[PDB]
């Protein structure tokens, strides 16, 4: 264990999870596991996060900045989103290529914490699930 003036990147990462609701489903034990599993780290820009035919086995949601889909028909990821859970949610790689467009810091998630957490609320699962189901398609596989 490096750096350890007073488990600054601990609060940090509190105050990281607090910018995320989902986490805020999580309870008090299982928060605080899900805190200590997961870890705050950001990504430069070209730095690439998700790479389309990869395996999922991470989670990652968006703090500051923006980021950009590697597609022909990408978007524009704010501060406050998530991405990356259609692999943790199912186990298929990831469904687009991902780039932080820019300096952007976000956290992240292993996926035996993301089955663990999920598995502390089912509230949280079907909200994966939506997000899931919304990234893969939800207008073309329709
Ligand atoms: N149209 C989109 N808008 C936002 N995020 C997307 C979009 N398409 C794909 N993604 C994300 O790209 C990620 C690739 O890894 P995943 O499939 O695990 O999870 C996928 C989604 O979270």
């Amino acid at each position: 264990g490096s750096q350890e003036v007073r488990r600054g990147d601990f609060v940090r990462n509190w105050q990281l999870v607090a910018a995320v609701p989902l986490f805020q489903k999580l309870g008090p034990a299982v928060l605080v596991e899900i805190v200590r599993a997961l870890r705050a780290r950001t990504v430069p820009a070209g730095a690439v996060i998700c790479r389309i035919g990869e395996p999922g086995d991470r989670m990652f949601f968006v703090v500051e900045g923006s980021v950009s889909v590697a597609t022909p028909n990408p978007v524009e990821l704010g501060p406050g989103a998530f991405f990356g859970e259609m692999a943790l949610i199912s186990g298929e790689p990831r469904s687009a290529t991902v780039s932080a467009a820019t300096t952007v810091s976000l956290l992240s998630l292993h996926s035996a914490d993301f089955q663990m957490l999920c598995s502390s609320s089912p509230e949280i699962a079907e909200i994966f699930r939506k997000t899931a189901l919304e990234r893969r398609g939800a207008a073309a596989s329709a």
